[PDB]
């Protein structure tokens, strides 16, 4: 069972969990309740294993795809903002968090992938997927490669899956259509088929996760990577001057990052619903809340007007914007997960080579619309 008279949030460890503890202790300052920040392995995992007993955090962070699920299966409190509240957040930042016609969770951030590049090993960054090749072979006279970002992850390679015409779910009279799903079309064959290739060429390796990446670029063994704003405040410590711009087209057209909105939401099984309400609308979702979370790792664009009023001059967080207009907000439907996990298979079987790019599409377009 959930304690009563404390609140338990968990938020992944990639994130600002520190800085969002200092907001715990503020409220804690005011109130006297004690406020305990987890970052649990595999959260998002867990959260519907131990919510479906009732127990678990009070308040649950992640992006705003995991959250349809969660509610369909009575997981998640609606959440109760007032008008004045609301208009204090974008209204696109709401429609992320709307499930079912209710609202399931308070939206904190808007993140999207940006090709970020060392500006002293690539001083002009690549318009172009095709050109990186070349790049790559000039940077290996001097034991440099071009590239290297997470490929265990589908997040992380769905931008250039997406660009030539793969998608998820088809919005179609008004709603997502579960069976129309895109993840084996031509377009999306030649986006992991162009990765793939890569691989084969050896610009990129296969067992390349999001820590091998992020030590290579920010110890300048590579000139680029793709990641977003939270990765920013390791690459501030770094040596490596950076910048961070438009992902790559793929044959003249956008990469396509999946767009998502940082969420916290609530436990229905939560008996703190009044205080976790109290800590997110009157602490966090605050300038000085985002503050204190964006200093210890950057949210990106955030949902609350008035702070990203501060960060909009900042070229990392146009460059994220930009990105993010390119792309698509992610569906918040409980099918999200036979996608995702779906597409996480398929790119490993192709770019390892169990499988041909054509081979593992299209089982993975068979599992999704089962
Ligand atoms: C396979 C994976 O799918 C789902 O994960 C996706 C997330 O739900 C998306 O929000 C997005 O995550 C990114 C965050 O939005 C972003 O803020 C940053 O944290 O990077 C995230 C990407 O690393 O994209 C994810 C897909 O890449 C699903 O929620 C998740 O549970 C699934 N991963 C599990 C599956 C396996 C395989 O059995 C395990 O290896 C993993 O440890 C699990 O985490």
């Amino acid at each position: 069972k959930i304690e009563e008279g404390k609140l338990v949030i968990w938020i992944n460890g990639d994130k600002g969990y520190n800085g969002l503890a200092e907001v715990g202790k503020k409220f804690e300052q005011d109130t006297g309740i004690k406020v305990t920040v987890e970052h649990p392995d595999k959260l998002e995992e867990k959260f519907p294993q131990v919510a479906a007993t009732g127990d678990g955090p009070d308040i649950i962070f992640w992006a705003h795809d995991r959250f349809g699920g969660y509610a369909q299966s009575g997981l998640l409190a609606e959440v109760t903002p007032d008008k004045a509240f609301q208009d204090k957040l974008y209204p696109f930042t709401w429609d992320a968090v709307r499930y079912n016609g209710k609202l399931i969770a308070y939206p904190i951030a808007v993140e999207a992938l940006s090709l970020i590049y060392n500006k002293d090993l690539v001083p002009n960054p690549p318009k172009t997927w095709e050109e990186i090749p070349a790049l790559d072979k000039e940077l290996k006279v001097k034991g440099k490669s071009a590239i290297m970002f997470n490929l265990q992850e589908p997040y992380f390679t769905w931008p250039l899956i997406a660009a030539d015409g793969g998608y998820a779910f088809k919005f179609e009279n008004g709603k997502y259509d579960v069976k129309d799903v895109g993840v084996d079309n031509a377009g999306a064959k030649a986006g992991l088929t162009f990765l793939i290739d890569m691989i084969k060429n050896k610009n990129m390796s296969a067992d390349t996760d999001y820590s091998i990446a992020e030590a290579a670029f920010n110890k300048g063994e590579t000139a680029m990577t793709i990641n977003g704003p939270w990765a920013w405040s390791n690459i501030d410590k770094s040596k490596v001057n950076y910048g961070v711009t438009l992902l790559p087209t793929f044959k003249g057209k956008p990469s396509k990052p999946f767009v998502g909105v940082l969420s916290a939401g609530i436990n229905a099984a939560s008996p703190n619903k009044e205080l976790a309400k109290e800590f997110l609308e009157n602490y966090l979702l605050t300038d000085q809340g985002l503050e204190a979370v964006n200093k210890d790792k950057p949210l990106g664009a955030v949902a609350l007007k008035s702070f990203q009023e501060q960060l909009a001059k900042d070229p990392r967080i146009a460059a994220t914007m930009d990105n993010a207009q390119k792309g698509e907000i992610m569906p918040n439907i409980p099918q999200m997960s036979a996608f995702w996990y779906a597409v996480r298979t398929a790119v490993i079987n192709a770019a390892s080579g169990r499988q041909t790019v054509d081979a593992a599409l299209k089982d993975a377009q068979s599992r999704i619309t089962k």
